[PDB]
């Protein structure tokens, strides 16, 4: 599950919100 393909898995505000999240 990915939010978008922003950089890496935890990415607190933005690469955060469906790829870790």
């Amino acid at each position: 599950r990915i939010h978008m393909v922003y950089s890496k898995r935890s990415g607190k505000p933005r690469g955060y919100a469906f790829i870790e999240y």
